C-alpha cells in the first residue's frame, strides 16, 4: 500500500514545472501548508507529525459529516486516495482543486477504479481539513450531495411541492386565487405567465417547449377550461427536468438574497436540507422571505437555528402542515450535527 | 302650511291642557329651542332676530345621495316647510338613534305627515341635511346604520355568496388543509363549534342546521361537501353571513380606531369602510400586517393614496384588490373623502 498509486489519472489545472521521474517537490501557491511531492508525473500529499523539509504538517479532520454532509458548491475540493498510519500520511492526488462537477466527472473512471477502490479516500478541502469516507461511493454520494443547490426529491415529494407530469389547474372558480392560477406542470411550473421564449431562455429544450404550444399565457376560466377539456401529460423525465430548471431558477434568487443579508455565510455553506426548506417556504410564499416570512427571516440572518425550527413550527397561514414538514428539515441537519 | 303638522308619532326619550304653547331649550344644546304645540315639538328657525326661534342652521355639506352620518351618532329628524329666512318643522325623531329612526319613521301614522313636507335631518353638530323626500332620507338612514354595505360585500366581485356548503379548495392548493365547510359570504366552520355560533348570536334554527358540518378542516371537509352538502334559504345564509361580516368589521373599527388618526371608522364613507372590511376578511384583520401599504395609507388619510395602495398589491388577487381600490374612488369622486 498505498496500492495502484501510480494507476489511473489526475484532475489538476496546476501542472508545474530529461523527462526526469526523479521526486520533485513544489508547495500549491494559493495556500499552505500545501506541499507536494511530485514522483513520476504524479502529485503525492504526505503528512507527518514529525517536522520536515518535504512534508505537510498533519490536517485537522473536518466536523463536516462524511454521511450526510456537503461542501459548499461554490469551492473547489482536493480528491485524495491512499493510506495512513502512527502519523505517516501518503495519499495520490486525484483532484488537485477541482470544481464539484469535474471531479464527479473524473472519479467515474474505469481508470481510476483500482486505485480508488482499494485504498482510503478523503476531500481536502479549502480550508485545509479533510473529509475521511468510509468508501469510494460515499465520496461519491457527498459529491452528488453537495453539487445540488436544493435536493430535488424532497421539493418534489407530497410532503412538499409533489409532482404531476399531467397539465393541472390547482385551484378552483370559489378560490381567491383562480384568476391568477395558470396551467401547471411537473412540480409547480406554471405557464400562465410564461411563454414558449421565456422557457427557451431558461434552457428548457426545445422539445419539450414545443411540446407546451396552447398552454402558455393561460391563466384563470382559460388555463381551467383547457386543462378540462385537452390536458397533456408530460413523460416523467419531462417533467422532472422541466421542473428542476425552475425549482434552480428560484433557488438562486433566495441564494441571492441570503447573501446579500451578509450574515456571515453564504446560502452554499447551509446544508442541503435547510437550504431546501427555505426554498420551499419561498416558492410558496414569495421569494422576498424578509416580507413573506419575517419570522423565519428573523432567526435566518440571526442563524439562530433552533429559533428557525421554532419559527416554522408557529406560523399560522392556513400552510402550517407544509410549515411543519419545512421546519423538521432544519431539525434534521440540528440532529445531525450539520447546524451547530 | 306643513300639511299634517299635528299627525303621527314622534319619537323622543325627552318628555292637562297643553294648548298652550310652551317653549324650552333642549338640554344639552344651543341654538336648538323648541315649541311644543298640542304636545309636539316644534323646530322653528328665522333669519331676522326673534326669543322663540332659533337662528337659522348651516347645511351639512354631507351627500344626501351618497353619504352617511356616523352610526354612533344620535340624529335629530325633522318634517316641515321653510321660505325667506322662515323655517318651521316638526320633529319626528328628538336625538334618538339611527336604528330607532328607521322603524319609526317606517309606521304607518307617519306616512302622511312625511309625504307631504320637507324632510330634514338636524346633525348631532346643528347642522342639517335636507332630503328631496322620504324615500331618500330612509335610504341615507339604512347606508348609515350599516357599518359596512353587505350587498356589495356578498356580491360576485367581493366576498361572493353560496348558501350551499362549499369547500373553497383543492387536495393541491396551498390551502387544502386549513380549508372548512364554508355557508353563504365566507363563513368558515373549521374551527367554530355550534356553542361559538350561539355566542355570536346566530339564532339555534339555522345553528341546528349545521350539525355534521362544525369543526370540519381539510380532506373531512372536502369530502362532506361532496358527501353530504347543504342548501341553506337565501335568508338563512344572508344572516348568518351578516352576524360573521359585522363582527369582522367591529375588529376592523377597532384598529383604526385605536390608531388615534383623529377620526373615527364611523366617520368614514359606507363605501371605504366595506373595503377596508373586504380586505380585512380575506387577509387577515391586522391590515398593518397582513396589508400595510394600504394601513399606512389609511392611517395618513391620504385617500388617493389608499387607491394606488390597493391597486399595487400583488398577492395573486390583483381583481377583486382593484375592486375595492375602486370603491375607494367613488367615494373620492362622489366628494365624500378629503
Ligand atoms: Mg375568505
Amino acid at each position: 500500500v498505498p496500492a495502484f498509486l501510480f494507476s489511473g489519472s489526475t484532475l489538476s489545472s496546476y501542472r508545474p514545472n530529461i523527462t526526469i521521474a526523479l521526486p520533485h517537490y513544489v508547495d500549491l501557491p494559493g495556500r499552505s501548508n500545501f506541499k507536494l511531492m511530485y514522483i513520476m508525473g504524479f502529485p503525492i500529499d504526505t503528512e507527518m507529525e514529525k517536522d520536515s523539509e518535504y512534508s505537510n504538517k498533519i490536517r485537522q479532520e473536518s466536523k463536516i459529516s462524511k454521511t450526510e454532509g456537503t461542501v459548499s458548491y461554490e469551492q473547489k475540493i482536493t480528491v485524495e486516495t491512499g493510506q495512513e498510519k502512527d502519523g505517516v500520511k501518503v495519499y495520490r492526488v486525484m483532484v488537485l482543486e477541482g470544481t464539484i462537477a469535474e471531479s464527479i466527472e473524473h472519479l467515474d473512471k474505469k481508470e481510476n477504479e483500482d486505485i480508488l477502490n482499494n485504498n482510503r479516500n478523503r476531500i481536502v478541502l479549502a480550508d485545509n481539513t479533510v473529509i475521511n469516507f468510509d468508501n469510494i461511493s460515499q465520496l461519491k454520494e457527498f459529491l452528488r450531495r453537495s453539487v445540488n443547490i436544493v435536493d430535488h426529491d424532497i421539493f418534489s415529494s407530497n410532503g412538499f411541492e409533489g409532482f404531476n407530469p399531467t397539465s393541472h389547474f390547482p385551484s378552483n372558480p370559489s378560490s381567491d386565487y383562480f384568476n391568477s392560477t395558470g396551467v401547471t406542470f411537473g412540480s409547480g411550473v406554471d405557464l400562465g405567465q410564461r411563454s414558449k421564449q421565456d422557457l427557451l431562455n431558461d434552457g428548457v429544450p426545445q422539445y419539450i417547449a414545443d411540446r407546451l404550444d396552447g398552454y402558455y399565457m393561460l391563466r384563470g376560466k382559460e388555463a381551467y377550461d383547457k386543462v378540462r377539456t385537452a390536458p397533456l401529460t408530460l413523460s416523467d423525465n419531462e417533467a422532472h427536468l422541466l421542473s428542476n430548471i425552475y425549482i434552480d431558477k428560484f433557488s438562486h434568487k433566495i441564494e441571492g438574497l441570503f447573501n446579500d443579508a451578509n450574515i456571515g455565510l453564504r446560502f452554499s455553506d447551509l446544508p442541503l436540507r435547510t437550504r431546501t426548506a427555505l426554498v420551499s417556504i419561498g416558492y410558496q410564499k414569495g421569494f422576498k422571505l424578509s416580507r413573506t416570512a419575517p419570522t423565519v427571516w428573523n432567526k435566518v440572518i440571526a442563524k439562530d437555528w433552533n429559533g428557525l425550527v421554532n419559527a416554522f413550527n408557529n406560523i399560522v397561514d392556513g400552510m402550517s402542515d407544509r410549515r411543519k414538514r419545512e421546519g423538521a428539515l432544519v431539525q434534521k441537519d440540528i440532529d445531525s450535527g450539520l447546524l451547530k
